[PDB]
């Protein structure tokens, strides 16, 4: 997260760290006792399931905490529609090897219905332990970073991404995607933040509106963060989790 600030411990109790061979690679969101939502691109097919971990209830990643819990995975389920970087269906269900117990630091985030609308300009928050500027790691002890970002429609976002665009690149915001951020630079999600939550406030609660997907160099002007809409996968998630509950 660039241009953000340190969250307080336990402020975003659904935020998880996802590691591969012990190294933080992506964020994710706890959605029940045994399921985490993240981005499909965080889990390439050649990676071994047994090499992944999920760390829950953490604030400072490098610090020891009696409140943090670490789990391995029983299953990794990317949406079948996911193909390459930038494509639709950039969402994955992760089943923990065993269910965990909720605590003051470990709590699930409510999922939006298929027809939940979050209005343009709604001030949501994106969180993560990703880079704090292009190619600059968050410094040890790595406290969780947070950033308020207003929602930006895919249509405006596509227009923004078309400004000074690299010809050879797709930067197409798909029908299952939304953006959030600022036309000017400075404040955005970065590498290491992907797969994590865009939490939006509705009727006294917080919903998982978006899963950090992709973007240009983080914090560049005309390049706000791109998110997969959880609403686009409401039915699929409910089906998968119920069959495998
Ligand atoms: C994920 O690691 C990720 C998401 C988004 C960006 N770029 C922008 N937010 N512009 C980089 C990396």
């Amino acid at each position: 997260i660039t241009g953000g600030s340190s969250a307080v411990a336990g402020q975003w109790p659904w935020q998880v760290s996802i590691t591969y061979e012990g190294v933080h690679v992506c964020g994710g969101s706890l959605v029940s006792e045994q399921w985490v939502l993240s981005a499909a691109h965080c889990f390439p097919s050649e990676h071994h399931k047994e090499a992944y971990e999920v760390k829950l209830g953490a604030h400072q990643l490098d610090s020891y905490s009696e409140d943090a819990k670490v789990s391995t995975l029983k299953d990794i389920i990317p949406h079948p529609s996911y193909l390459q970087e930038g494509s639709q269906g950039d969402i994955a269900l992760l089943q923990l090897s065993r269910p965990i117990t909720f605590s003051r630091y470990i709590r699930p985030i409510s999922l939006p219905a298929a027809n939940a609308s979050f209005p343009n300009g709604l001030h949501c928050t994106v969180t993560g332990w990703g880079h704090v500027a292009p190619s600059v790691s968050l410094l040890t002890p790595k406290p969780l970073q947070q950033l308020e970002v207003p929602l930006i429609s895919r249509e405006t976002c596509n227009a923004l991404y078309n400004i000074d665009a690299k010809p050879e690149e797709p930067h197409f915001v798909q029908e299952d995607m939304v953006c959030a951020g600022y036309v000017e630079g400075g404040k955005d999600a970065c590498q290491g933040d992907s797969g994590g939550p865009l939490s939006c406030p509705v009727e006294g609660l917080w919903y998982l509106t978006g899963i950090v997907s992709w973007g240009d160099a983080c914090g560049a002007r005309n390049r706000p963060g791109v998110y997969t809409l959880a609403s686009s996968y409401a039915s699929w998630i409910q089906s998968k989790v119920t069959e495998l509950q």
